[PDB]
């Protein structure tokens, strides 16, 4: 795997993962992006190398590095118009962050825009060489990593605004639709009697997606970068942009076995092999599996993960217990999402830049609505009560620059206060639900808080958490390329955005 050190050369291509050819935004060549690897305690310096050609695909780019706090490095944390103005083709922009006190799986992707959908997203590991759970497996390298990707014959901009579902489900880069359903499918490589850490990451820009493996269960070790207590399970569902390790023992008889990812929507079941892909032991034919679904019984509930080591919940045991509580009142017009009463629209100077200037009170900085500033060494609690009005749900909810608790579920009406799992991206569930998080204000700057779902972002279903505004200037030194971005950005030509 390249990094901690390396370059990410972004070009126009073509590819065909799912045996049908369209244009798409890849990563050294390919897409999925590669993975990138390093371990705790590693610098990253990833320059992200601008040779985008195609306008409709947008030529102009911006990379999240998803999951990582980016403490006092706000400048990298690639969301274009509030943490930086977009990188222009024919340039260059050096990504360097630390990464002193996580480990864990994580991922990357375009934050401009849907470029991510048109192919700019990848697995990201940080491996810690004392993993408290590295007793549970014997193997865990490149290999263990498993993608899921809904695919698009159409790009993002010519298709749908809100489009029906995937064609095709891609695990490892490749799959199926139901017009090529002789398209290669991926393999993935286990030896009878090991154990192996899976690390699944969905690269997802809408659904979500039911993941299993016929004759076998996965033990959860993992939620997103949270080491979790051991849960086992056989059937996991996966919203846009989660990731879970989970150790599968390949003890079962030497065979091909399905492994599955079923979507919510688009393209459903298994009809030809799609949503499919296999997983194979050394010493079987090299042939499809004809293992059949098994009913699952030991499903996987967000309410069973809780932390390994405990991870106290900030503030008081009781509904809004903390120095600020906040309610995000979802709405929808046909067009645009809203949250309370706002739709994010992207400002022409990114909102970093804003409070640099000397902007630190909501009300000067805009747009308006969508910023809300919070104060330091603080208690927060956020409620996303699902409604009727924001269809699309249920909507997986991402807060950069944290991870945070999830003191009451989806499909829960329980509160935990004393041992939730933490993660950073949370279904906020349906009609019924209201899913509430905290987090502790410990890490200035503006971060994103936004839905997932690409097409719902894309449309202003997000809003900014500017924390201590007063040291952001001072804790983020910015760099002269940072600086140099917005000139160049603004120079262009709106074609050759
Ligand atoms: C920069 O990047 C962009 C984005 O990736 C690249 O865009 C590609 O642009 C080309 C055209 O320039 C485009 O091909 C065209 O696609 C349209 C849309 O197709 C859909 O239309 C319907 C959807 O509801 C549907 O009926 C249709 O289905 C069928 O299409 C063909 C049938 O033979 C089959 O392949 C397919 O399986 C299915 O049966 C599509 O889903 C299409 O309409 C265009 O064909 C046109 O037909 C009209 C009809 O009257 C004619 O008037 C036109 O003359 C024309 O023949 C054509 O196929 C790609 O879809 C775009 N790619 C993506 C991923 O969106 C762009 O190329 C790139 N630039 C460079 C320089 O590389
Ligand atoms: C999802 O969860 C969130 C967070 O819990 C929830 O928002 C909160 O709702 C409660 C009550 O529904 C709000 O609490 C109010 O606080 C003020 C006090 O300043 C008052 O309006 C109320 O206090 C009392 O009023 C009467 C006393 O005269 C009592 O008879 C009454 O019982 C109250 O105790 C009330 O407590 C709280 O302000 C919000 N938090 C926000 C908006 O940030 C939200 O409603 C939930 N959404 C859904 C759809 O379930
Ligand atoms: O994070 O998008
Ligand atoms: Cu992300
Ligand atoms: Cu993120
Ligand atoms: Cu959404
Ligand atoms: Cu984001």
């Amino acid at each position: 795997a390249i990094g901690p050190v390396a370059d990410l050369t972004l070009t126009n291509a073509a590819v065909s993962p799912d045996g049908f050819t369209r244009e798409a935004v890849v990563v050294n060549g390919i897409t999925p992006a590669p993975l990138i690897a390093g371990k705790k305690g590693d610098r990253f310096q990833l320059n992200v190398i601008d040779n985008l050609t195609n306008h409709t695909m947008l030529k102009t780019t911006s990379i999240h590095w998803h999951g990582f706090f980016q403490h006092g490095t706000n400048w990298a944390d690639g969301v274009s118009f509030v943490n930086q103005c977009p990188i222009a083709s024919g340039h260059s922009f050096l990504y360097d962050f630390q990464v002193p006190d996580q480990a864990g799986t994580f991922w990357y992707h375009s934050h401009l825009s849907t470029q991510y959908c048109d192919g700019l997203r990848g697995p990201f590991v940080v491996y810690d060489p004392n993993d408290p759970q590295a007793s549970l497996y014997d193997i865990d390298n490149d290999d263990t990593v498993i993608t899921l990707a809904d695919w698009y014959h159409l790009a993002a901009k010519v298709g749908q605004r809100f489009p029906l579902g995937a064609d095709a489900t891609l695990i490892n880069g490749l799959g199926r639709t139901p017009g090529t359903t002789s398209a290669d499918l991926a393999v993935i490589k286990v030896t009878q009697g090991k154990r192996y850490r899976f690390r699944l990451v969905s690269l997802s820009c809408d659904p979500n997606h039911t993941f299993s493996i016929d004759g076998h269960t996965m033990t959860i070790i993992e939620a997103d970068s949270v080491n979790t207590q051991p849960l086992e399970v056989d059937s996991i569902q996966i919203f846009a942009a989660q990731r879970y390790s989970f150790v599968l023992d390949a003890s079962q008889p030497v065979d091909n076995y399905w492994i599955r990812a079923n979507p919510p929507f688009g393209n459903v079941g298994f009809a030809g092999g799609i949503n499919s892909a296999i997983l194979r032991y050394d010493g079987a034919p090299e042939v499809e599996p004809t293992t059949t679904q098994t009913t699952p019984t030991k499903p996987l509930n967000e309410a069973d993960l809780h932390p390994l080591t405990p991870m106290p919940v900030p503030g008081r045991p009781e509904p809004g217990g903390v120095d600020k509580p906040l309610n995000m009142v979802f709405n929808f017009n046909g067009t645009n999402f809203f949250i309370n009463n706002h739709s994010f629209v992207p400002p022409s100077v990114p909102v970093l830049l804003q409070i640099l200037s000397g902007a630190q009170a909501a009300q000067d900085l805009v747009p308006e609505g969508s910023v809300y500033v919070l104060p330091s060494n603080a208690s927060i609690e956020i409620s996303f009560p699902a409604t009727a009005n924001a269809p699309g749900s249920p909507h997986p909810f991402h807060l950069h620059g944290h991870t945070f608790a999830v003191v009451r579920s989806a499909g829960s009406s329980e509160y935990n206060y004393d041992n939730p799992v933490f993660r950073d991206v949370v279904s906020t569930g349906t009609p019924g639900d209201n899913v509430t998080i905290r987090f502790q204000t410990n890490n200035p700057g503006p971060w994103f808080l936004h839905c997932h779902i690409d097409f719902h972002l894309d449309a202003g279903f997000a809003v900014v958490m500017a924390e201590d505004t007063p040291d952001t200037a001072s804790v983020n030194q910015v760099p002269q390329s940072w600086s140099d971005l917005c000139p160049i950005y603004d120079a262009l030509d709106p074609s050759d955005l």
